């Protein structure tokens, strides 16, 4: 199971931004396989004051990104998207459903997965004014306030928009890098989260985090396809990652 | 909205297990209503050594119950169970937002309901034989360790069992009493949960808590009704309730 998040290394106004594109199992990074490097055939992006910006991809990994010129402080986004891809599904075997689901009638799903990151710049950047702003992500976690206020134990409030609408009732869990410490031995199984919570009418949810550390928050959003003629089902994976405390 | 939740009051050897059942919104305990009778027409369960018996309904609210006799030092189970009712639904057309909708046609579902609480009388008790041994909930949630043996941070397998058998790929979530306070109220929901994670291909899932408290974990699982000449749907909530530190 892999799924997209992204992380920021800790900048300082007046250097240049490097950030990783996470492909995999979170927190641990890998390189892009040749076989998926299609799949993420657009830069990520930096979102300043002055808007989207791509990234360039540099460095010893193929995931690493650098800012095309130095960040002043700030508190800034950083954001990466799994380009659309179809596959063909089928339905089967479950525990007391019933063997004959529907006898393999095979449809066509379009999976996009998103990440964004929350990049403070300097020591004392707590702004809102950009991280606050949606940046146009078909399924998107957007925070209310920035992480840099938020203790443990205290709500951070984010709202989840899918095709730029609110998403009532919608599943918001996240995890930190330490919490989960189990190998690869799950190999069809995600991390163990932290929180979980659903989504109120206005799409929001206050995540509360039990410890300081590098925060994941994920939601994922299986709808019809728009496009009927064309394919049937879609399936977005997004998260938003953070740092509380530390 | 209404869940199935156990809470056991603090218990030594040699006084009378005083448990509660809990019927709404976790961990307010509130009378049973009396259009809800009906549906806890059993009473709640001790579990010893000597196998199920029958606890005795009574205190201030109905909701109440004792052990038949004074307990001893031990690792017990009490458990609850909200009877199994129909109801009629259609899906007609609701609540929204990524997929078309709508095909109407009524149809019966079954709702069944159970809480199972870990007790440790004795302040050293920290007991599995009976602790880890499937009672036969419909849906279930087995500790496969006493969770008194089981500090912040450390992990604490259970099993999910369906019908008897594991049953994989299963969500189970856990909070905690005071986890989620802020602004409750009979309109404003506190759901919220400190762990989520699904269940392996043996039905298992170790719950990571991150603070001490009255903990209740959660899973819940819809199938289908087993004689569908009678029924179509069956939806079953199931919680483990337990202390950590």
């Amino acid at each position: 199971v892999h799924r997209v998040w992204v992380e920021t290394a800790h900048t300082h106004g007046g250097e240049y931004l490097k950030a990783d594109l996470g492909y995999g199992e979170f927190p641990e990074l890998e390189p892009i396989a040749k076989d998926r490097l299609h799949i993420f055939s657009k830069p990520m992006q930096l979102v300043t004051e002055k808007g989207k910006e791509n990234m360039i991809q540099r460095g010893t990994y193929n995931y690493q990104y650098r800012s095309n010129r130095p960040v002043k402080d700030g508190s800034y986004l950083v954001t990466a998207e799994y380009q659309p891809t179809f596959r063909s599904k089928n339905k089967a075997g479950w525990k007391q459903a019933g063997i004959k689901e529907m006898p393999d009638a095979s449809y066509c799903e379009q999976t996009r997965m998103f990440g964004k990151n929350i990049v403070n710049v300097g020591h004392e950047s707590a702004d809102t004014a950009i991280i606050t702003k949606p940046v146009g992500q078909n399924l998107e976690i957007v925070p209310l306030d920035n992480p840099a206020n938020i203790h443990v134990g205290e709500r951070f409030k984010v709202r989840v928009l899918f095709r730029g609408e609110p998403l009532p009732n919608a599943t918001v869990t996240a995890t930190f890098d330490g919490f989960d410490t189990s190998d690869r031995s799950k190999t069809h199984k995600t991390e163990a989260q932290a929180f979980s919570d659903t989504t109120d009418g206005k799409g929001e949810v206050d995540i509360i985090p039990l410890r300081q550390g590098f925060w994941k928050a994920s939601v994922e959003y299986k709808a019809d396809f728009p496009d009927q003629s064309l394919c049937q089902k879609q399936a977005n994976y997004t998260t938003l990652t953070f740092q509380i405390g530390h």
